């Protein structure tokens, strides 16, 4: 049984914790301590293979060095968090000395109306990085499994 080391990064308040908690426990957390950084484990079957996911919810050096894939999370109603994504990717590139790192761009809070980041904008950013873009709602669970499992499938191409 395989293990995949995943790291969830992005600006404050985008839903890093809510996404991770939704994935693990199938529950939307209305407020989760913004200072709690911890790693969580989750047994999954992905394309017929039993895997143990090891997920760091950032809020650390060891996981950046050995982490195999990163979720770059912004919120679709938080333009600053989207603009911040560049800086998070630059930090990952430095720690990995590579711009060929498994990553998925995640636009969270898709259940909220009147988005300020268009899907097109995010698709264009992900295209420039050569990575997938996936929209999620930690509230409704839409796309949550897709985001984490796609990151696994990106790691497997590596
Ligand atoms: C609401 C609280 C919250 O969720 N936070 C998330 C973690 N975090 C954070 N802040 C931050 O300034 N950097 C960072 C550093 C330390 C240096 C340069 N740039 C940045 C940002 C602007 C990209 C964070 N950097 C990382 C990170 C490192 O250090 C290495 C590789 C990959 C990374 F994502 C990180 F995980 C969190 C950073 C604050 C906002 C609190
Ligand atoms: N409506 C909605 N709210 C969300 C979603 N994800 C997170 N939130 C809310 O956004 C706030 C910040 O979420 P949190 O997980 O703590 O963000 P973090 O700082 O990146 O860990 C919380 O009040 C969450 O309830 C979502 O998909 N939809
Ligand atoms: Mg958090």
């Amino acid at each position: 049984m395989t293990e995949y080391k995943l790291v969830v990064v992005g600006a404050c308040g985008v839903g890093k914790s809510a996404l991770t908690i939704q994935l693990i426990q199938n529950h939307f957390v209305d407020e989760y301590d913004p200072t709690i950084e911890d790693s969580y484990r989750k047994q999954v079957v992905i394309d017929g293979e039993t895997c143990l996911l090891d997920i760091l919810d950032t809020a650390r050096d060891q996981y950046m060095r050995t982490g195999e894939g990163f979720l770059c999370v912004f919120a679709i109603n938080n333009t600053k968090s989207f603009e911040d994504i560049h800086q998070y990717r630059e930090q990952i590139k430095r720690v990995k000395d590579s711009d060929d790192v498994p990553m998925v761009l995640v636009g969270n809070k898709c259940d909220l109306a009147a988005r300020t980041v268009e899907s097109r904008q995010a698709q264009d950013l992900a295209r420039s990085y050569g990575i997938p873009y996936i929209e999620t709602s930690a509230k409704t669970r839409q796309g949550v499994e897709d985001a984490f499992y796609t990151l696994v499938r990106e790691i497997r191409q590596h």
